[PDB]
């Protein structure tokens, strides 16, 4: 999931009405509920599904419910796609039947279909302070940070029903990477590896915390990665003063794996006991999964690090390491229009 599956054929489920507005209807999509015209589809029928955050090139012919809004992005004109609410109902993405794509009468339910539909991913503008001086390309022994969302993995969320999952509050700043590999020690963004200047935000989190020296101690070819939160890195929602690194993941990179969370919550134990002050993620009580997604994002509304605001959301990560998924907090996206 990373530009991917952002136009998917997936298939009608429940068509709740919408009491007191007869025009238009509520469509399940999977984990996502979705506003559509009346009767544009009964429940079991196909068509394109476009998840908020889809980029959609302006064209009146095909997109003519987008037309007024339209926006310049990249020199790009087209609608993004964002989290809004139809009287008193939630509503998240376009759902269009398949009699709309010609061509793709041959496709199948599940096809991803982004690519040949020309859509393309919006995101937040990476932060003033952050876009440093470029070194390489992010490492291709490194996995990036990235999770599907709980709204479409309903069957697997089903089949995991008794499993248990480390529960971790999901900060609003920037991918951050710190790694070894051999005598290399390095320092990424989102995409992009690194250089060191006294300006780079993410080089000087790195020294602060003394993860580097961590990483030096400990030896091993490793990625350490999370977030790096505070002033003038989106918006500051936790209301730091200055800047600082939290840690969810590390990726082992002689095995290519992540480590489970015990291996991982073990590893920042022995890094703190030998001064090495790396914080980690918020994390909340293990959960035993027999939840609905709906429920699952019910419980992803909550308080932050700092607990007197509202969180972006929730990851899950299976104990085992081998199934994880995050589910963002749906007030969240209605007091973040940027989001
Ligand atoms: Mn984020």
């Amino acid at each position: 999931m990373g530009v991917r599956k952002l136009a998917t054929i997936r298939t009608a489920g429940e068509i709740t009405p919408i009491a007191g507005a007869e025009a238009i209807e509520c469509c399940h999509v999977d984990g996502w509920t979705c506003v559509i015209k009346k009767g544009e589809f009964k429940q079991g029928d196909r068509g394109v599904y476009f998840e908020i955050d889809s980029f959609i090139k302006e064209d009146n012919d095909r997109y003519p419910m987008l037309s007024k809004q339209v926006i310049d992005y990249e020199g790009q004109r087209g609608t993004r796609l964002r989290t809004a609410r139809l009287r008193g109902q939630l509503s998240q993405g376009l759902f269009l039947p398949m009699d709309r794509f010609p061509e793709l009468a041959s496709n199948q339910v599940g096809d991803d279909v982004t690519e040949i539909l020309g859509i393309t991913k919006w995101e937040p503008p990476i932060s003033t302070n952050l876009s440093g001086e470029i070194l390489g390309e992010f490492p291709t022994f490194i996995s990036k940070t990235d999770q599907e969302r709980v709204q479409n993995l309903i069957p697997q969320i089903e089949e995991n029903k008794g499993q248990k999952f480390e529960v971790t509050v999901m900060l609003d700043g920037s991918s951050m990477t710190v790694y070894r590999k051999d005598d290399h020690i390095g320092v990424c963004g989102r995409n992009w590896e690194l250089r060191e200047t006294a300006t780079n935000a993410q080089w000087h989190a790195a020294r602060r915390n003394k993860m580097i020296e961590g990483l030096q101690f400990l030896n091993r070819n490793l990625a350490l990665q999370g977030e790096i939160i505070g002033e003038s890195i989106q918006g500051n929602l936790e209301k730091l003063k200055g800047q600082d690194f939290y840690l969810f993941d590390i990726y082992d990179i002689d095995k290519a794996q992540y480590l489970t969370p015990i291996e991982r919550q073990s590893l920042v134990k022995q890094l703190n006991d030998n001064g090495f002050t790396v914080k980690h993620v918020p994390i909340l009580d293990d959960l035993e999964l027999n939840h609905t997604a709906e429920q699952i994002l019910a419980m992803a509304d909550g308080p932050s690090l700092n607990k007197n605001v509202k969180r972006e959301g929730l990851v899950f990560k299976r104990l085992d390491g081998k199934f994880s998924f995050k589910a963002i907090s749906n007030a969240y996206l209605e007091k973040h229009k940027d989001r």
